[PDB]
């Protein structure tokens, strides 16, 4: 091995110009080869390989319902549910205009469109339907005043009316109105504050839930042909354009969000690249300064950098030649190359600079440094390359592609350091007092310090019991990205299919039989099928609805109201405020404290401006005109049979043939947050134990984690075996193999032991750094044992001069570039690599009195 | 020259035995009498774990104000029907009441609901719920009237057959509406036909809110003010088991009484450690005996080691009680540790003498000769193993600070006991393996891979440590099949028992109300109870509504006694109801028709068995109706919500005589999550403790009592090696000999944790004592292994066995097996980790022979 390295350099020194014109030509073809098939792919199912079983179920639900995977989910958020529901209608119509032009796919609001705006009263239970119709029967006089009032002046007139005589008559009571007046006075104070609001008539009567931001969903399914186009900005962009043109949504108080399959998988990649174009170029500067520190020969630094970039282009050229696609995690190889690959040129470049000052000539300096850096560089390279190759045999294409590109990149770095650099180094013709007190302490006391930390690495050994794993990928995919911020927002929403698994069935009768088997499980909870949308006994409900509609609809459709002038408005506000004050003092009670709160607000609102009263009317009246439209539409349902359903509602639940999928939203108790590890694993593992054909959500996430766990466990077992055998081949002394194995063990525990002390959880992308630190762990023992073989009376003195820490400065610079990546998944990987490097560097200086 | 000092003590022991024999035997008599005169076993949970002087103030603040609250054993009276349950509490309560005032036990009461709650129970229902609850009973007046006048089977079957007859045809009553009544009667009727007990419960059918299958009735009794723990009367634990024993009506009421408390739950743990542990102790010696005969095969040698073993053990116990006194649940497990580690020291000396004597020497020269080669070895292993026990002394984990103390003096005795008594004893008296050939040949000729082939895989099994998990709650460590524990693990679902409620104390009732109402703001707090919560809202409007319902319901409830219908009319009234059920199902069909036909089958077959089996269903259907109507009679006359009505004891154990009001906080358990949930109870404890620090009692005490155990466990692991590493420095001054035995410690320390992931072991509290304690055994066996590997460096599987080590481990492994076999996982999992950590130095040393020596 040694002579082969000397021959390969002696040729490079023999024909220097021949190597340069050969390298730049290959550098040209590699640059040509890179651009002609450069591609970045952000598919999320490629970053992990599931077995053919799970692939059949996933494609079964997909090939049957080809749209389900591509359906966008557009959240529309407004301060009031009517303003949200009406904004859904305001936007559902615009997307419909282009769905017919092939611009997008079939648009609908699965939360509940007109089919739910009329028949939503039918989906209720048998008894509480009769209860809801009873309350709407006794409230006939209230809605009779509400459908006729001239809005804010009339709302203040129907207010002042009830506060005057009906309190004296003893019919209406003040404490009962507290629920209305407290929410009325609060909404009035918002308009006086200057911040937007909306008086929700729904949350103050029918709806018990007053959740803060009422939202409305509208889904656009993918275009039929798809395939994307440069001019075809596609369905994610179309929603952006239509809602932009509406502007009405700024008058509705609505914002349009998005999520789905492809917006997040593309947004998470963009989280890695925020700054990465600039974050990587400051690394080259930090490498440069450290590069100049090791070899302060300007005639050398330019030559060292040229070898760095030539091997860098051939890396991507050969990389795209054998993987085809540069995925999300595998794109981080470029940063790892400059950090680890430059080490080959720094370790070799300073020995040449050493030989020149030692007293060698042009021949003897290059081929003489190859005898020092011969099997060392071969050891370090194939050890690091064996670590990247450890994820190759496993079906983890996220790292299997990164290791393949990085592994062959380590051999293209040696071949560049061994030929191109000596050729350039041929054409280009080229004291530490602060370490003194450290080595005096160290060399006089590295006898028990070694025994000291070895006792402490056994002392903190129980800390490994608290070594905790992180299981849900939500933490590492940039939770503040646009698609992940909304995905996490609508987690606690019923029709938001965030956490429900989708089991497929042959027929609808089979799907209903499967739906009952699942509702028997304690964690399953809500399951919906196409038959779930046909209410049990409809004819009985419509009779109670028809009776409630015979007395309400005459009182709901009243003649229009007079546009009240401004003078009547201030009068209606002052006369409603002053009547609220006397109502709270003459009738003292729990609502009296709330009634006086409204008087303070109405009197201030009455004596306020004029623009603030038109806006306040819009927050009180426009919602009331939309709330009454929802009531008149809800009181007129129709028969619902399988053939009386909308066309797309069946297409979403039954494809050609009878294939009916069963979505299973988990039974989430109120305290448990809907996105935890404990219950979603319990749900997904129990509903799968029942029906093995269920995939789609937490079941696919759960099985994807078990694939990654069975991945890095093999790679960590693959590395050592491929490393130990590699060490035994080059160094045949087993006293030299155990010499580089005990430091790996010690350095391996402390990284895990510091994970408990520093309080960091090993997650997914964070755990990739453990198998890699074996090939980098031994590769630094190669550099370190050389800096001390020439002399070891000062371990930190010799380490600087012989340029080993400078080697680490380059590598730590690379690990720090993945640390500052905004994307918390990549930022969690670079944190482990760098912290494990420190536990190896310090570990070496402490643990080399043993193993040298 | 510690070796020369050891010789002075052994050479003196030889030549003159009669001095040694009578000097140590007399001490054993003095030592044995001290053990019998002072043998105090405590069972309090606080003696096993300490806490800050601050947390002991919160514990005693609630205790001094409420002395009774600590030992109020909650006795569950569980019956098939709530009325059979609620009335079974009355039978038990009224009998204990005859001994509460007799001074036999403390004051007796029933928390779930005595007479005060059976009357005012409707006053605690919020204003709107009772408004609809009161109005519903008005429409059931004809129904309850037909039930009050007919508390018999024939009568019940008559009101049954009457409803299915005319009103079912006219549509006055609908058949589907009779779903709960028809389907759950058919279920209860089929139960009586099978022969198994049951009870139609008018509660879960009429009120219909909850149909929980084991109805439970609670009764809390307190302890006597002057608590003396006499023997003429077993304390309140067995008094409830004595009165309700002969009450016998509980076998007729249908309920058994189970008990749980604070002291009766802690003693069930200790008694679980001693299921047959007394037998387990005597069988361990027999196993060590067989190992002793395999080691020094001669009668006079075995009897020598056993006689000196009992002396060192009887003085360890006498010393132990002389400086700790307490011999709690963990401390009592030292004797099995002694028989393992004590015979260990003698196995070395016995077989070294034997070879050295049989190598061509006299007895007197071999006793003093073998003490040379085993001076530093036995001295190192002794203090190094005892330095692991002593690592728990400074920390506040008194369950182990007492065990580590008694075990430390055990090793310092077992050494001295072997060096003097064993030679002088043996001085008074006087006395080939071919199956290792392929195994030793393989390992000896291939130690190049096996060392590297495992040191690699140990590095490859390092990510497994990321899946090592800590079990935080002591409930798993608790013995689950004891009667007191099995009840507390069943009361997770019941709120009035409230097994995990933090108890915050406040100066005044207005202060506690301020603190109790405030705590409700936090999401995990749920229900907080004070005496002001016993004052049911502000409901004279509920007096007006209930009084109106009483004027029409009570006259229909107090009917004249029905003449007991004869037996011949019963088969009539049941066949009349059955054939009517059959018709009512098919001619007027509906969803209830499938159940109406079902009852008809079960009802008809009930009428065709026995006159006794009919009377059997009467005790299930009718005797329940007596109490179901009796419950309603008292429940309709509620009286006032005024503070002064609250009985004397409710004021005593809820507010304080000083005025210190107490808040009990039951966590908001989401209906899906099991109430005894590890993560969310610890979430509830931290939120309550952070908002109001004065809270202690339940989850907070259990949560914090673990944090101090983790701090004591982590210190001992650090304190063990520093004691051991400095000790290795001193004995063997070659640092190449300190690191020689320290690297295999690190290696053997990881492989146990890595196996805890492969095997799947969790690392609880008792499971974790083995981590700091195995640091001594790790360096102690590398002392034993290295001596066997002086003359026989090749064929080391041979040498380790014949030169002492394997018969030594067989005494240690057997000792750890006796801990493994106990019932209490707080002593049965400690034996599993120890034995599994021992196999990583018995194999780890043999594998790492080149690194050792």
């Amino acid at each position: 091995v040694t002579s082969l390295i000397v021959r390969l350099v002696a040729w490079s020194v023999r024909r220097p110009v021949w190597v340069v014109v050969l390298s730049l030509l290959i550098a040209a073809f590699s640059g040509v080869y890179v651009a002609r098939h450069f591609k970045i792919n952000t598919d999320i199912s490629k970053l992990v390989d599931a077995e053919p079983q799970w692939a059949a179920l996933s494609q079964a639900v997909d090939r049957a319902f080809p749209q389900r995977n591509g359906t966008i989910l557009a959240v529309v958020e407004a301060p009031a549910p009517e303003f949200a529901t009406a904004a859904a209608h305001a936007l559902t119509e615009s997307l419909q205009k282009q769905a017919a032009a092939g611009r997008i796919g079939p648009v609908a609001e699965p939360g509940g469109g007109p089919f739910f705006e009329h028949n939503g009263l039918l989906f209720l239970s048998p008894q509480q339907v009769a209860d809801t119709t009873s309350q709407l029967a006794s409230a006939r006089p209230l809605v009779n005043e509400l459908a006729k009032n001239p809005s804010l002046t009339g709302l203040a007139t129907t207010l002042s009316t009830t506060l005057g005589q009906p309190l004296l008559t003893g019919q209406v009571k003040l404490p009962s109105m507290a629920k209305l007046l407290s929410r009325s006075a609060a909404t009035v104070d918002d308009v006086l504050a200057g911040k937007p609001a909306a008086f929700s008539w729904r949350a103050l009567v029918d709806n018990d839930a007053a959740r803060q931001p009422a939202r409305a969903f509208v889904t656009v399914q993918p275009v039929v042909n798809y395939g994307a186009l440069k001019a075809g900005a596609q369905t994610s962009d179309v929603i952006r354009e239509t809602a932009r043109a509406l502007d009405l949504e700024k008058r509705y108080g609505a914002v349009v969000r998005l999520t789905g399959e492809q917006p997040l998988a593309d947004d998470e990649f963009s989280s890695v690249e925020d700054g990465a174009a600039l974050n990587g170029v400051v690394t080259l500067l930090v490498v440069f300064v450290i590069l100049w520190l090791a070899l302060r020969s300007k005639r050398m630094i330019a030559s060292v950098l040229v070898t760095l970039f030539v091997g860098l282009v051939v890396t991507a050229a050969l990389g795209l030649a054998m993987v085809g696609s540069l995925n999300m995690i595998s794109v981080a190889f470029m940063v790892l190359f400059v950090g680890l690959g430059v080490d080959f040129s720094i370790q070799y470049g300073v020995k040449y600079r050493e030989e020149r000052f030692r007293g060698e000539a042009i021949d003897a300096a290059l081929i003489g440094a190859a005898h020092s850096m011969g099997m060392p560089l071969a050891l370090a390279t194939t050890a690091v390359a064996a670590s990247f190759f450890s994820f190759i045999p496993t079906a983890y294409r996220g790292v299997s592609e990164l290791g393949l590109i990085a592994g062959v990149g380590m051999f293209v770095a040696l071949l560049t350091t061994l030929t191109l650099l000596p050729a350039l180094l041929r054409l280009f013709a080229p004291g530490f007092p602060w370490l003194a007190p450290v080595d005096d302490y160290l060399d006089r006391h590295r006898k028990p310090i070694l025994i000291g930390t070895l006792a402490v690495v056994i002392g903190a050994l129980p800390l490994l019991a608290f070594l905790h794993f992180d299981f849900n990928p939500l933490h590492l995919k940039d939770p503040h990205s646009e698609s992940m911020s909304t995905l996490l927002a609508l987690k606690d929403s019923p029709e938001a299919a965030v956490n429900d698994v989708t089991l497929l069935a042959p027929s609808l009768a089979d799907a209903d039989a499967a739906a009952k088997r699942l509702d028997a499980l304690p964690e399953v909870g809500r399951t919906t099928t196409l038959s779930t949308f046909i209410p049990a006994d409809q004819p009985e409900k419509r009779a109670a609805i028809a009776t409630a509609a015979s007395t309400l609809l005459p009182a709901l459709t009243q003649p229009p109201a007079p546009p009240a002038t401004d003078a009547q408005r201030v009068a209606a506000l002052k006369r409603a405020s002053d009547l609220l004050g006397y109502a709270a003092e003459d009738h003292p009670g729990p609502g009296a404290a709330a009634a006086q709160h409204l008087s303070q607000s109405l009197a201030k609102l009455a004596a306020a401006d004029s623009a603030t009263r038109d806006r306040a009317e819009r927050a009180f009246a426009d919602t009331l005109r939309i709330a009454l439209n929802q009531l008149a539409a809800l009181l007129q349902p129709q028969e619902i049979t399988r053939d009386t359903l909308p066309p797309p509602l069946v297409r979403d639940w039954v494809a050609p043939d009878g294939k009916a999928l069963v979505q299973i939203s988990p039974k989430v108790p109120k305290g448990v947050d809907p996105n935890d590890d404990t219950m979603l694993r319990h749900f997904a593992t129990a509903v799968k134990a029942a029906e093995p054909g269920a995939i789609g959500g937490p079941i696919s996430i759960l099985h994807s984690a078990n694939t990654i766990i069975s991945a890095f466990l093999h790679a960590a077992l693959w590395s050592i075996i491929s490393i130990t055998i590699l060490l035994w081949i080059t160094l045949r002394r087993f006293g030299d193999v155990l010499r580089t194995l005990v430091p790996l063990l010690v350095s391996g525990i402390v990284t895990l032991e510091m994970c408990v002390v520093l309080g960091m959880s090993l997650n997914f992308a964070n755990i990739i750094a453990l198998p890699l630190m074996l090939g980098v762990g031994v590769a630094f023992k190669v550099y370190f044992v050389m800096a001390w073989r020439a002399g070891q009376t000062g371990l930190l003195h010799s380490s600087l001069t012989h340029a080993v820490l400078f080697s680490a400065a380059t590598t730590a610079t690379a690990f720090g570039s993945l640390w500052l990546s905004h994307h918390p998944g990549t930022s969690s990987m670079g944190k482990l690599l760098a912290l494990a490097l420190t536990c190896t560097l310090i570990g070496a200086v402490v643990f080399q009195p043993v193993l040298m």
